[PDB]
């Protein structure tokens, strides 16, 4: 028993880090098989992320311009092209520590594990969920960029995200690794304000079932709302509407706890209504939107 | 920005991870160079487990009893003994890739990643902290035996904690490597309880830093307070009194904000009486006490490892 928020192991990805210079711009790169991934932007100076034509930036670099250092070693590029937002740097050698991997797109609301990587070392591991605005709550300083987000199935790491950047209000934004941005933001120096987020109504969903499966059951109560009763309260309160999908892929959960999902919505109509009275649920004073209904049933059984 | 439960970069650790096979009972093992780390339970049987005389069950078992595999690779083990609460089973091959490491007692309040693994699998990873009463509020199920917890530095490998039971109230116990339990308990299947537990006080004035790290000011007041007056306040409210060590590791967080220890100890003061008047801190309404003074500063100015 127990829940807590649980990344990765992260040892597939540490292998696949390296540092990508470009003049006097490092950022973090990812490498796999014969090619390394990273944001696109390392081939902008400062100056020029005010208004960059990458197209132009890009022609201007050749292969030897391009420095690739794998722990402190260098690698050497053998072609270079861009797609969408990422640079590919073919270099001379497949990482021999290349895991199996796929590249995907994730919906928002899905989590990941994110390494947290300065000069193409490990800082920290931790889980991230894409918002509903497309954003990222991460940990990330100067210098992170090219840090991945990343789920791992059995054996095979999924890498989902890469990190360009910080918004104003401090959260993060970036691409899948096939270079397309999350969200309608764009790698340049601009004015580009998230859009107010929303609470992931599935997430909290699976939050409150963990709950009942680590014994924690106060908040249930007798009554029942119908999914169209129950949108009704979750625009007023900022949750995202709930969907038939969206019961469905909580089919495992109710099943395991007995408890219908519209049930557990009446359940979460009264917490948004009342509060929680000086309780807690899963030791939180807050209702917990970024574990996955499959976040759940890997710590739950 | 921003502030998250971080843990460690766990490859090093996942490099040592192996499966124990001691009978029905499988369970995880650390590789370390030729040796083979692991709760000594696993020679038990579950009516073993209610009154075991583990020197005379272990004089009952062989090498040959014992099945140890390194991902598909078996291992055959050349010697096994004991050493207090932890089972050592040498075999004829080292580990290559065994890290620098060396084998610590943490003390209460401190903190460490802990890598959940099953059937000598690496599963997931995440940061706990050594709590007052000598438990841990960890995630584990079945079969998670024999994970370890660990700090990091630089490329040096420490660890700290193996997992051994998880207590009737849900809470959970363990060992350092040398065997020797946190806290008042024993690997048997009896009546036992952890004490009371307190809130990590200096881990909560490090969260605070970290909050105005982040630009959370709200909390900050003109006042500050002495450590006399502050403790009277913190014994009531079930939090360990604040020594002047606790203010020296503090030292750097209260630099780096230009916030003095004692005024942040204000601000504590205020919250734990008043409460937050429906604001958050790091996205949080409760105080976080599971952060030291050194995992804000690892965060927040990216400390790496190898
Ligand atoms: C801060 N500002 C932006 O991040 C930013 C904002 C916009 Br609008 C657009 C871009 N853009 O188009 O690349 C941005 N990235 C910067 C531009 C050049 C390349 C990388 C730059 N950012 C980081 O190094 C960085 C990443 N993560 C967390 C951080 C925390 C503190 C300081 C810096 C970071
Ligand atoms: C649950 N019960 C106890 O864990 C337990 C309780 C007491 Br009282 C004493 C011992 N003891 O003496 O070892 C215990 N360990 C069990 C006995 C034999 C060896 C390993 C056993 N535990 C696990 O497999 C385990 C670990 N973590 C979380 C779990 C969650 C659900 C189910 C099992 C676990």
């Amino acid at each position: 028993s127990g829940f807590r928020k649980m990344a990765f192991p992260s040892g597939k990805v540490e292998g696949c880090m390296v540092q990508v210079t470009c003049g006097t711009t490092t950022l973090n790169g990812l490498w796999l098989d014969d090619v390394v991934y990273c944001p696109r932007h390392v081939i902008c100076t400062s100056e020029d992320m005010l208004n960059p034509n990458y197209e132009d930036l890009l022609i201007r670099k050749s292969n030897h311009n391009f420095l690739v250092q794998a722990g402190n070693v260098q690698l050497r590029v053998i072609g270079h092209s861009m797609q969408n937002c990422v640079l590919k740097l073919k270099v001379d050698t497949a990482n021999p520590k290349t895991p199996k991997y796929k590249f995907v797109r994730i919906q928002p609301g899905q989590t990941f594990s994110v390494l947290a990587c300065y000069n193409g070392s490990p800082s920290g591991v931790y889980q991230c969920a894409m918002r509903p605005n497309f954003t990222i709550k991460g940990s990330f300083l100067n210098g992170s960029c090219g840090s991945v987000g990343f789920n791992i199935d059995y054996d095979c790491v999924s890498f989902c995200y890469m990190h360009h950047m910080e918004l104003p209000t401090g959260v993060h934004a970036g691409t899948d690794l096939e270079g397309n941005f999350y969200g309608p933001f764009v790698d340049r120096q601009t004015a580009q304000a998230a859009g107010t987020d929303t609470t992931i109504t599935v997430n909290v969903l699976a939050w409150l079932y963990a709950a009942v499966i680590n014994g924690d059951r106060w908040f249930l109560n007798r009554f029942t709302t119908t999914l169209n009763d129950f949108n009704l309260v979750a625009m007023k309160y900022n949750y995202e509407p709930l969907t038939q999908d969206h019961v469905d892929i909580l089919g495992p959960l109710s099943a395991q706890t007995g408890i219908a999902v519209l049930d557990m919505c009446a359940s979460l109509k009264e917490l948004l209504q009342n509060g929680m009275n000086g309780r807690t649920i899963l030791g939180s004073a807050l209702l917990e939107d970024e574990f996955t209904p499959f976040d759940v049933v890997r710590q739950c059984s």
